[PDB]
């Protein structure tokens, strides 16, 4: 799995 | 997996 | 199981 | 298991 | 597991 | 895992 | 298991 | 596993 | 395990 | 592990 919060 | 928190 | 809390 | 609290 | 609290 | 927090 | 508290 | 917090 | 406390 | 604190 890939998280990006920006 | 992958965190990124900008 | 991932868990991100901004 | 992966947890990331910012 | 792994744990990073910002 | 990779965790990156800006 | 990795403990990281920033 | 990688942490890296800025 | 690896402790790591800021 | 790798572990970076800035």
């Amino acid at each position: 799995a890939n998280f990006l919060v920006h």
